[PDB]
DNA sequence: ATCGATAGTCTCTAGACAGCATGTC
DNA sequence: CTAGAGACTATCGAT
């Protein structure tokens, strides 16, 4: 007994404490691979075995005295998978978590056996020369199939390549979904694999068309005439939970309100109607509360993260009979349900276009509650036209092959700078060797000298990289890389901010010009954005012609900045939302993005001498005018309580303490205490 | 010198990661 | 390309 048997027994004893309470992972062929120390690629329809299997590999690696870094594509998953690994703490394992949003202070992190983070975060931790990042022996990359994503793809390819180039003894384990070329991923990873299509709960896929649903169980079908609003009530009655995937927030909300009529006559939460209107109210939030009360609920990126968890939790508790969602919880958090309904195979992406088979297969895969249903259902609602595509290409078709997307100017540019800053390349030559270990190369055997030299020349002009004897980063480049922003973003900032100083909207708009920023949509009615931009024109870093074929992209930037302006000029949240035609989740998202960029704009601004943006970042973070900054730094003191106090003479921690009695009248007895309680600590 | 219906037309459309350092009403 | 709901408008007609 060296370490192999020990880990296996420990893993065994542990499986017993869980197998009694998540089911069973048959075939030790996989579990054998787990304790093989060799790189492994697990491909399985459900995340079921994938994670558990993955947990053992890290516990095993933990026991040998190594550290594993479990990488995820989403913040939520990082949490879910975090609170989940909180169990292996028993055996003396220290869990961790590091997002660009949240980080565990629970333990010294660099002393954890399992550090959970997000892909881009993991990449950033490297960029920012983390210390523990260099003591990671096992790298588990969950959702490795996202390698195909035009957005997330390249980062996974780069993350892995950098990691491997470092710890040549690093063990890479990638968990993936089913897909024709999974073995190609495995080959690229130099890893034994294990492909299965096993599901804890079998899944029958159907096709509703013209009042007729036809299931598909094995070789024989089962036709039946039913309407959509019934397919739900059937499953609602069995308290099985129904998932209805819609293509637009408008669709999601519409449906949820109708289905509520049905659910209403089955349950009444009313208690949840509260936890939804808690954080925010107004149009959307109201409509959502009125759905949750009647037992229904729509779910999209417009809801606040709070309203999000509320709905998810309640759906499991059975309080919420139906959840009508968009692409959000499609691949987000684990939400089981006996039934699942795709209302459409299309989606707007340029034009109404059918989603990838993968997308559908990935939606229907949530159909089937492990340990409650003897079978899971996934119905596709289609019309005369695509019925055949639905059945032949979707219900019985195979998922598209995972294709690399790293071969793009933007992505090459974005990552090359990083590779040059972190030391992996130092000549256009090594830079290519680096891209040779990519999942793009092992998929195309193509050379990238043309673009790579192009990309590098770009960075050369922008002054992020200099060629003295070999490729080397400038202070700006190292800063832009460490800041994890698009080099174009950093160039816009550096260029503009070294030639002029900006006001509020000026610097705000500067942020909305950047590629990294999210921009609001200008509509028929935002005629006031044009006039408003005209007026502010001398305060903007540039001003296009009405005739410019880019004027509309300009108004989009402006509308976004104007929204950010109203946010830091202390405007009401719902007023903001109703004004710019956006929802609370949207506002918080937009705002949160702007702060990250605002911070970068400012660090680039300081290095170049400009100081007209200082104070803006903190303002955006809190959504207040400058005078409230001292008050909002205080815990429990936001934009509303801050104004209430400031306007009453209380304008800082001291004034808050010396007048505790006035404070309590102004902001609340409860709060007031908590607030003061906090002052005293940091004091 | 009119409100009005029916039909052709226009508008609109999912999601969500990063810095930094800890908590809105 | 592989859409479909809802707001918007025009265009003809009966009074």
């Amino acid at each position: 007994m060296k370490v192999e048997e020990l880990a296996e027994s420990i893993s065994s004893y542990a499986v017993g404490i869980l197998k009694e309470e998540e089911l069973f992972p048959p075939q030790a062929e996989a579990v054998e691979k787990v304790f093989s120390g060799k790189n492994l690629l697990l491909a399985m329809p459900t995340a079921a075995g994938k994670t558990l299997l993955a947990e053992m590999a890290m516990v095993r690696e933990a026991i040998k005295g190594g550290k594993s870094l479990y990488v995820v594509p989403l913040r939520a998953l990082a949490g879910e998978k975090y609170e989940s690994f909180k169990k292996w703490e028993k055996i003396g394992l220290r869990i961790g978590i590091s997002t660009g949003d949240y980080e565990s202070r629970d333990e010294h992190l660099g002393d954890c056996d399992i550090i959970v983070t997000t892909s881009e975060k993991a990449d950033s931790l490297i960029r920012n020369r983390a210390s523990w990042i260099k003591a990671v022996s096992c790298l588990v990359v969950d959702e490795i199939h996202l390698l195909d994503s035009e957005k997330r793809g390249a980062t996974l390819e780069i993350l892995v390549t950098k990691m491997r180039r470092m710890n040549k003894a690093l063990r890479v384990i990638g968990l993936s979904a089913t897909a024709p070329n999974v073995t190609e991923i495995a080959e690229w990873l130099d890893a034994d694999y294990y492909v299965s299509d096993w599901r804890p709960v079998p899944l029958v896929e159907g096709v509703l068309c013209e009042g007729t649903l036809e299931l598909f169980d094995g070789a024989f079908s089962t036709s039946r005439r039913v309407k959509f609003e019934e397919l739900v009530e059937e499953c609602v009655a069995e308290n099985g939970g129904v998932l209805v995937f819609e293509s637009t927030r408008r669709g999601a909300e519409k449906t949820a309100v109708k289905l509520s009529a049905i659910t209403a006559k089955y349950v009444e939460n009313e208690g949840l109607e509260k936890a939804i209107l808690e954080e925010n109210e107004g149009e959307m939030s109201r409509k959502l509360a009125e759905c949750v009360r009647k037992g229904a609920a729509f779910h999209h990126a417009g809801l606040l993260n709070g309203q999000r968890r509320v709905v998810e939790d309640a759906f499991r508790r059975g309080n919420i009979k139906v959840v009508v969602a968009t692409p959000t919880l499609a691949a987000g958090v684990n939400l089981p349900a006996r039934r699942v309904i795709v209302r459409s195979l299309y989606r707007f992406d340029g034009y109404s276009k059918r989603i990838k088979v993968s997308e559908y297969k990935q939606m229907a895969g949530r159909a089937g509650r492990p340990g409650m249903d003897e079978r899971g259902e996934a119905i596709i609602i289609v019309g005369k036209r695509d019925r055949e595509i639905a059945v032949k290409r979707y219900i019985f078709g195979e998922p598209e092959r995972i294709t690399s997307k790293l071969g793009v100017e933007t992505h090459l540019r974005f990552h090359s700078l990083s590779i040059i800053c972190d030391g992996y390349a130092k000549t256009l030559e090594e830079l290519e060797d680096f891209f040779a270990d990519t999942f793009f190369f092992k998929q195309n055997e193509i050379s990238l000298s043309y673009e790579l030299e192009r990309v590098v020349r770009q960075l050369e002009n922008w002054g992020m990289v200099v060629e003295a004897a070999h490729l080397a980063p400038t202070k700006l480049g190292s800063l832009v890389s460490r800041l994890y922003i698009d080099p174009l973003t950093g160039f816009i900032f550096h260029d503009v901010l070294s030639r002029m100083e900006l006001s509020d909207i000026g610097a705000l708009h500067l942020i909305c010009r950047t590629p990294d920023m999210e921009r609001l949509t200008v509509r028929k009615t935002d005629s006031w954005v044009e006039e408003e931009a005209f007026r502010l024109r001398k305060e903007l870093s540039y001003y296009p012609s009405d005739f410019s074929v880019e004027y509309d992209w300009f108004l989009s930037e402006v509308k976004t900045a104007l929204c950010l302006k109203d946010w830091i000029e202390e405007k009401d949240e719902d007023e903001i939302c109703a004004k710019y035609g956006i929802a609370p989740g949207d506002l918080r998202r937009i705002v949160e993005t702007a702060e990250w960029l605002s911070n970068a704009m400012n660090r680039i601004a300081e290095e170049v001498g400009n100081t007209s943006v200082s104070g803006l970042t903190e303002r955006i973070k809190h959504g207040v005018k400058e005078e409230l900054l001292e008050l909002v730094r205080i815990r429990h003191i936001g934009r509303v309580r801050a104004r209430k106090l400031y306007n009453a003479g209380i304008r800082n921690a001291e004034d808050i303490v010396r007048h505790r009695e006035k404070v309590a009248s102004l902001i609340g007895r409860g709060i007031a205490e908590r607030v003061v309680e906090g002052i005293s600590v940091k004091s």
